[PDB]
RNA sequence: AGAUGGUAAGGGCCCACGGUGGAUGCCUCGGCACCCGAGCCGAUGAAGGACGUGGCUACCUGCGAUAAGCCAGGGGGAGCCG
């Protein structure tokens, strides 16, 4: 469960490259964007152990 | 007084060359028939949909706020981000 708190935080992270893009001043698009396409998602894929 | 020619505003026929239009022929991610095979799906929420999803996205196609995708195993063997 420690899990879910790296996410709140990598979450965030996303919900920060967003606007970190918004007005077009960030030349990483794909990078840190697709970013979650797993961090945030894959990785949160928790099996309720049991 | 006598006589048969030229002139074409435009028209007619014929030849050539174009325009338009899409027959014809040749094609074919399609269709039709028949014969085999195969034959249920749903409250573990179906069939069908709405809306939303991409760094830039109108539509189509994918997916579903984990959103053109996530984990695992198998197959593959150089290109991939429809």
């Amino acid at each position: 469960e420690a899990r879910k708190l790296s996410p709140v935080e990598l979450e965030k992270l996303v919900r920060e490259k967003k606007r970190e893009l918004m007005e077009l001043r960030f030349q990483a698009s794909i990078g840190q964007l697709s970013q979650n396409h797993k961090i945030r998602d894959l990785k949160r894929q928790i099996a309720r152990l049991l």
